[PDB]
DNA sequence: AACCCTAACCCT
């Protein structure tokens, strides 16, 4: 069973999650095997949408808590 | 480094249906047992917005009771 | 990688 989960994002907040070279994104496609899209836009106020089997979409969700943790 | 977060998730008006319950009782032991603050946006909509916040393990809590009522 | 930091990081 895949789910699928958006969250909304402000792009400052959004930024820290892409990284630099999107090296981080890259980092959690990878690790997390969760498919992970971010809305495309230099936009205030964005969405992130998380699919793929519960481990998946909660190992991308803890990385991205984290990063906004800081 | 914030020890407390916000976050927002975007949810169809079903979904948010089988997590508010039956006069509001699955998101009432939510509020109690995860310690996150869990606002619905309010009313009748069909595009509705959940924000969770308090301290990160607070947080995970909360979502993870969240996804496990949306896969049931 | 650099006298190579921070503030901003923009990828599928």
């Amino acid at each position: 069973v895949t789910l699928t989960i958006r969250l909304l994002m402000h792009g400052k907040e959004v930024g820290s999650i892409i990284g630099k070279k999107g090296e981080s994104v890259k980092k959690m496609r990878e690790e997390s095997g969760a498919r992970i899209n971010i809305s495309e836009g230099n936009c205030p106020e964005r969405i992130i949408t998380l699919a793929g089997p519960t481990n998946a979409i909660f190992k991308a969700f803890a990385m991205i808590i984290d990063k906004l943790e800081e």
